């Protein structure tokens, strides 16, 4: 339940952003879209990968 799917490695607990289920580190959080640091409010997660909000908010 517990593990960041980009680098294989587990979360802590109190540090990883969760993506609703999904915990990813703060620095493994990496956009899909255009690839860049995310770490939003809302943050934007689909079932197709992670991406930052900030993608969304030029598209
Ligand atoms: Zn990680
Ligand atoms: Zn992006």
């Amino acid at each position: 339940a517990e593990k960041c799917s980009a680098c294989g490695d587990s979360v802590y607990a109190a540090e990883k952003v969760i993506g609703a289920g999904k915990p990813w580190h703060k620095n493994c959080f990496r956009c899909a879209k255009c690839g860049k640091s995310l770490e939003s409010t809302t943050l934007t997660e689909k079932e197709g990968e992670i991406y930052c909000k900030g993608c969304y908010a030029k598209n």
